[PDB]
């Protein structure tokens, strides 16, 4: 006769909280994506419990939805907006519409999201046991999930299944931004404070260029994905490469930063190394621009690699775009000749390692010697299976 | 007046010349489409090819007809064909028919305006427009697409192929094999609950050469990996023509699908009692609906020997990394079974050398052996004075 409003009832805060367990039935495919992401995250950061990992995903996705039209939504730039969260999808409705039109659109959205996450699937579901911590309990019992309560008809099981099934469908780089949301939020705060003036740096811990964590100074510029949606990078100025002495453009995997500090202002000597007339110097701008377009390999150095391409090699070069290196002045490669690549030698090697005789890396000597070893030992392995 | 359609109506009295449209695709979309094309081609006769234009045209034709026919009398034909966000007609027709006209017009305007805003270092893909695609792109049957993409063909086609590339493997496979799916759906509708009729089909499923079998379709389902779609059916293959038994066929390994013929009364009485599927067939079919692949699909497993170093490289190199059997962790210094397409295993382990040796299938082994043996000879030759 009178329905509850929230997924879970408000708890007596006077009584100690005891964590209740919710069983979430996940598709084998969603479970296996979450297992993979969890053991990859752990290598950053041991062990994290499945509950903690599922809670991080929920917390990140939720705060981006809740704060979508917030005054401080600059904090959540790049945090994915999951289809399972509904607040953002209501707030996205054209603000210029009359109230009656918005109510009709709101009902159209609630009904279509209900139908989508209410479709019974034929599957062998994996029972995933989420322990609900006090902070998650208070979120799931709050009034701040109004539209989710309506879409999922007050059924926590349905809501959480939808969150984790949607998580599992995101690209690698999207899933990574949910997992490392806390790094992204602190970076977004500093980018806003700094604008174009780059008054301030943050301290951060990096194992990007070291086995042990180094405390370095970063001047953030922009977070980007590679073009294949694999990894997120902070393009920035860093003092790592000169070991504290001066700031140079670089690109850090967001997964290899931790323990980010509040922004502190640079000293006038240091501010004058970075900026002139309160703008990033031409040299920093140029280097940053190179890293925005290639945030994996832009960070390495422009040395010559000599590669002999056959006719077949040029045809393979034309068809295989993944991490494909460039010639001088972005020329087309020439068949049956030595071609000069100016991309970092490591990227040339990662491209032509699958070409064998159709893409023979002649130099530098390093690349020649690694390819010769890979191929001679590989050949011996394949021949061993025949004889 | 001013243009109404993506392309103007052509004078049909003039011989047709295919004009080429340059479509700027994200590197990620292009890489998904060239992989799909290579994998589709492995369904054809040994050395067989499709042009990029033909492959992109098939994707467009499948996605389009599912959108156009979403509410039609014969929409039974398109059950399971993905409805791309790039196509708009279905999204207008999906509006709850029970709403008053004013509410529907408000939702229609909300959808047109929001889809306009959403689809407003590319790989330039040169799509040759065949006569039938030209006549579609110049028809009035893209009313809402013309509004959403402001009459700009480049924008519409980019949206189609970017959305294609975002689908799961099994969704993309259902657009590519739509013609098989449509013929299967026709027979599912005709049969309903009575299963009166079978179709003949050719299977690459359980033979090296195409085998002519009889199928009673039940339902198309995806495996637990969202990799391949299976027709769950009854089939006469296992008893070699003698009787119908529950089975599962990759829709990618069915071809030459015939008209439905009615079963003979001896055969109909093996399959049904009182015009309903016998409990035994129901029970076997139910196991295959929840897992259509496990312990029926043995066909194109890749055997790869990984060293300790191989396992470390497997852990670190995620790009197009193939799926193990049951999604197990790979094991060092032993043969590992990969259930990803043989092409994807080969594109992953071609850079592993002795740390990732593809032992089977025979084709993969012989290509890798040739790549490595001829590669070694090329690198060794450069050390000779």
């Amino acid at each position: 006769l009178i329905p509850p409003s929230t997924f879970l009832p408000k708890r007596d805060k006077n009584v100690p909280y005891i964590a209740e367990v919710q069983s979430i039935p996940l598709s084998p495919s969603a479970y296996s994506v979450i297992i993979k992401d969890k053991s990859i995250f752990e290598t950053s950061l041991g062990s994290v419990s499945m509950s903690s990992f599922l809670t991080s995903i929920f917390d990140s996705a939720y705060i981006a939805s809740l704060k979508y039209k917030s005054d401080d939504n600059y904090k959540y730039i790049g945090i994915p907006l999951l289809n399972a969260f509904v607040e953002w999808q209501i707030e996205e409705i054209d603000d210029s519409l009359d109230d009656k039109s918005k109510e009709i659109i709101k009902s159209y959205l609630i009904s279509k999201l209900s139908a989508k996450y209410e479709k019974t699937k034929t599957e062998n579901a994996v029972r995933v046991r989420l322990s609900i911590c006090r902070d998650l309990y208070d979120t799931l019992s709050s009034d701040d999930l109004y539209y989710e309560n309506k879409v999922y008809s007050l059924t926590l099981r349905r809501f959480l299944k939808a969150v984790y099934e949607d998580y599992a469908l995101l690209s690698d780089c999207e899933r990574e931004r949910l997992i490392f949301a806390d790094n992204i939020i602190k970076i977004n705060e500093v980018i806003k404070q700094n604008g174009s003036r780059y008054y301030s740096f943050i301290y951060a811990y990096s194992n990007m260029y070291s086995r042990e964590k180094r405390r370095i100074r970063l001047i953030p510029y922009r977070i980007v994905s590679d073009e294949y949606k694999m990894y997120n990078y902070l393009v920035c100025l860093s003092d790592e490469k000169s070991a504290g002495k001066e700031f140079k453009a670089d690109s850090y995997r967001i997964s290899r930063l931790s323990g980010l500090s509040i922004a502190e202002k640079l000293s006038q000597k240091e501010y004058s190394s970075v900026t002139e007339y309160e703008r990033l110097k031409e040299g920093h701008v140029k280097s940053v621009k190179h890293l925005l377009s290639d945030p994996r390999f832009g960070s390495d150095e422009s040395d010559i690699s000599k590669v002999y391409l056959t006719e077949k090699g040029v045809e393979m070069f034309r068809k295989i775009l993944y991490q494909r290196p460039i010639l001088k002045g972005n020329e087309k490669p020439k068949p049956n000749t030595v071609n000069e690549f100016i991309s970092p030698p490591i990227q040339v090697k990662y491209y032509f390692n699958k070409f064998g005789k159709d893409g023979v890396i002649l130099s530098p000597s390093d690349s020649f010697e690694e390819m010769r070893t890979l191929y001679v030992e590989g050949a011996d392995a394949y021949n061993r299976e025949v004889e």
